[PDB]
């Protein structure tokens, strides 16, 4: 049965919500992004409306195959009307695809619920500027203030840096990324660009990526691993004995693997700045754990509440412990005491 945070009270809507079967009083199931813990239970044999945005439909068609008199995709940044509700989607720089849902009630209620997001001052200057929120449903993945971490854009410097150097040394290295989900495209695209490389993958992989809508996808990707020095590999894959096997397929063109492991915040981030990052090494295969996250850090999440202000706020992670549940409240209130509202 379907928990009380993934219904929008006054409404016909659940939110990633597949998993329950038909859900009591369910007229419209909105999809905020395509990673599984949100679609669990989607299939060609479902028969109810799934509005998301284009990205995610394409998703939705290809992979999963729904059927496409099922599928309700939204333009974001407009208002639209669902039996008879103005909703709005915002971006919710998370995954490719991944939105934030804006519900303006009948009874003139405003809800936002930002899915899974990384918050950010741009939205700050969204349609949120103008008004009022009474509830947050809210993304509290690392909603304690141990969870530190540095911006997108450093982890990318760093990962271009350390594989522009390496291969730059030996031509003969290969570089490899994991991946086990959509979103973190920009390692393996941001690597390949410097080194002057398509990247290598799976058919499965490759499919993935073309429902994406990334300009000028074609120039950029391949399932011709032979012709590419950047290859993806499943994250079950990045360790010595599964990057040993995939070195033997090569026939011998590479004698050098550097592997990139693309991870959230990990207890090293507690006491390793960005830069002073080394990899674990056996022979010639070196593995580099790398903080790149797509979730607010705890001054992002914190940054963002205080901006918007909410009269409630309803998490939407780690709620399932006493504990959890109490520290996420006594943060909540804090924010509130400190900026007034
Ligand atoms: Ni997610």
């Amino acid at each position: 049965t379907c928990p009380f945070y993934k219904k929008i009270p006054g409404t016909g809507f659940t939110v990633d919500a597949f998993q329950y079967g038909v859900v009591e009083g369910c007229t419209a199931y909105f999809l905020t992004h395509f990673h599984s813990d949100h679609y669990a239970g989607l299939s060609k044999h479902f028969t109810f409306p799934v509005y998301c945005s284009e990205i995610t439909g394409n998703l939705l068609k290809n992979k999963l195959h729904v059927q496409e008199q099922y599928i309700h995709p939204l333009p974001l940044d407009t208002e639209c009307i669902v039996n008879g509700v103005k909703v709005v989607l915002l971006d919710a720089n998370h995954c490719p695809g991944a939105v934030m849902i804006l519900f303006y009630l009948p009874n003139g209620t405003v809800i936002l619920h930002t899915g899974d997001f990384r918050a950010d001052p741009s939205m700050e200057r969204s349609l949120l500027a103008d008004q009022k929120v009474h509830m947050l449903y809210l993304d509290t993945t690392y909603c304690s203030p141990e969870y530190t971490f540095p911006s997108q854009q450093e982890v990318i410097r760093f990962a271009i840096n350390t594989a522009f150097e390496a291969v730059t040394l030996n031509p003969h290295a290969l570089v490899v990324c994991g991946t086990y989900s959509i979103g973190k495209e920009k390692v393996f695209l941001a690597i390949a660009d410097v080194l002057g490389s398509k990247v290598g993958m799976s058919q499965e992989k490759y499919k993935t990526l073309q429902c994406l809508n990334i300009p000028e996808i074609n120039s950029l990707i391949t399932t011709d691993m032979c012709s590419s020095l950047v290859h993806l590999l499943p994250m079950m894959q990045i360790n010595f004995k599964g990057l040993q096997s995939h070195l033997k397929k090569c026939g011998g063109k590479y004698n050098q693997i550097l592997a990139f492991r693309p991870t959230g915040w990990t207890h090293s981030n507690k006491f390793t700045r960005i830069a002073d990052v080394i990899p674990q090494t056996k022979g010639n295969i070196s593995i580099y754990g790398i903080p790149y996250s797509e979730h607010s850090s705890y001054l992002e999440m914190k940054r963002f509440v205080q901006w918007l202000k909410p009269q409630k706020i309803i998490p939407t992670v780690n709620v399932g412990t006493w504990k959890s549940r109490s520290t996420m409240e006594k943060y909540f209130r804090e924010w509130k005491l400190e900026a007034g509202y």
